[PDB]
């Protein structure tokens, strides 16, 4: 029987349960019958990926209904979709390819964690929930709920919830200090950068084996630019609520799991509205996205040297902007270094 802290605990069944997998491949309208959890893989995905790719060229470039059908019909042939005997929805849009990007990042974590599951070995006399806990190859410790670091991530996740999220609230469950091994190696030439913050990231728990695994990655050269708001890269908020919306929970699944990075943003590149790029202009680190409101900025303290954004929202002063809130975006994944995962209970006002 393991000897890890009840919530370490907790967390690994939570993150290693294939029947939630199975849900999330569910809800994307995946046929499991057809591409059940055990044949995904990354080949599959990545050709999936360029077939969207050769869509959304095809949508760009003004092809008629008749015309995408073809393109269309072979994603569904890659990914097979719950439809029975019926025609699939037509990919013919920017919305049904940046929607179909979305679901296959998500399939890149699910392979992983259904991989770590398969690729061991299987001994009786050790606890599963050991077993499972080493194969993330991260040190968790539970953060005492008086500390100081407990106190500061409690008032960020308290002042940073916008008005606009207000259909739930948010209820910190636990508070995780995480170690991937070796990201604080990779994150040495930007350890000392200026404008290292604190920032959020959420993501589905069916994510967070691969998350802990692999730590945030980008989506592949195969996935399309264009599917991104900002290309592809690493994406962060300073709201709890923005991020907390990519945790998917509902009534029927109200837990969900959120990051705490130290991202190094060093020169910004800040943008209103949406830029597909490939690579930052020259002596740009980070991307950000300026939304009309920003946490407090005279409220900002420090964690450990690194900024933590935790002020009320307020009117940044930004005019004629795609964003309501800020969002921040590295695109060389050694940028990041995870500090903590919370469990948040959801409690829904609907
Ligand atoms: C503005 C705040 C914000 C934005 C946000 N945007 C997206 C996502 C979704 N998430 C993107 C990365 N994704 C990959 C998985 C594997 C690979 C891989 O294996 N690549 C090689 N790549 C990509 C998994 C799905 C979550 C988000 N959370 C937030 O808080």
């Amino acid at each position: 029987k393991s000897k890890l802290p009840k919530p370490v605990q907790d967390l690994i069944k939570m993150i290693f349960d294939v029947e939630s997998m199975k849900k999330a491949m569910v809800e994307y309208e995946i046929d499991l019958q057809k591409m059940p959890l055990g044949k995904l893989s990354k080949r599959q995905i990545q050709a999936a990926y360029s077939i969207l790719s050769e869509v959304q060229q095809a949508v760009s470039q003004g092809s008629s209904d008749s015309q995408i059908l073809d393109l269309s019909n072979r994603f569904y042939t890659l990914i097979p979709h719950d439809f029975g005997m019926k025609k699939p929805p037509l990919l013919n849009n920017a919305d049904s390819v940046q929607a179909k990007a979305e679901m296959l990042d998500n399939l890149l974590d699910i392979e992983v964690a259904y991989s770590l599951l398969r690729g061991g070995s299987d001994d009786s006399s050790k606890d599963p929930i050991d077993v499972n806990y080493e194969k993330l190859k991260t040190d968790i410790k539970v953060v005492d709920r008086d500390s100081e670091e407990a106190e500061i991530i409690r008032k960020y996740v308290k002042n940073t919830h916008a008005t606009t999220h207000n259909a739930y609230d948010l209820e910190v469950i636990d508070i995780f200090k995480i170690e991937r091994e070796g990201e604080c190696q990779r994150y040495k030439p930007f350890k000392q950068l200026h404008n290292r913050r604190l920032l959020w990231h959420g993501s589905r728990t069916t994510n967070f084996a691969g998350i802990l695994s692999q730590g945030l990655r980008i989506a592949p050269p195969e996935a399309p630019v264009t599917g991104y708001m900002f290309g592809k890269g690493i994406y962060f908020a300073d709201m709890v609520s923005k991020s907390a919306n990519y945790c998917h929970t509902s009534q029927g699944d109200p837990i969900g799991l959120i990051l705490l990075g130290e991202v190094a943003l060093g020169n910004m590149y800040e943008l209103k509205h949406a830029s597909h790029i490939s690579k930052l202009p020259k002596g740009k680190h980070s991307v950000k996205g300026l939304g009309k409101t920003t946490p407090d900025p005279s409220a900002n303290i420090s964690l450990d040297g690194v900024d933590v954004p935790l002020g009320t929202g307020i009117s940044s002063g930004v005019n004629d902007t795609s964003l309501l809130y800020n969002e921040y975006i590295v695109y060389d994944i050694a940028q990041v270094n995870l500090k903590y995962l919370l469990k948040l209970k959801f409690n829904f006002k609907t």
